[PDB]
């Protein structure tokens, strides 16, 4: 694998943490290691089907007389 | 904002290219850069619906009509 190694930069020499195998004059890449995580963002609360909404319940009389002569 | 830094190791030490003023014994992590692998070609086509699954032929019973007097 394309192996992570640690290593402790001493009086401006970077001491690793168990053995390289690289060669004399071999070239590489290292950081300082970080901290923290990034910024997160969540979406906002909503109306849920749990909450009280209102029915349009209808009711009618059906009225049903007839005026006479 | 972190760099990265790099270092030719020499002899079993990393010597920065570009010089440091940390600590000793300062907490750094060593990529080797790498290539990438490609890849070969997968698996062949697959037999879908429209494609036609199996063999695709049936018996017509004809036309036989209705009789009547």
């Amino acid at each position: 694998m394309p192996k992570i190694i640690e290593a402790v930069y001493e009086n401006g020499v970077f001491k690793p943490l168990q053995k390289v195998d690289l060669k004399e004059g071999e070239r590489v890449k290292i950081k300082l290691e970080l901290k923290v995580e990034p910024i997160d963002l969540g979406e906002p609360v909503s109306v849920e089907e749990i909450k009280k909404i209102r029915d349009g319940t209808w009711m009618s009389s059906l009225e049903h007389h007839h005026h006479h002569h």
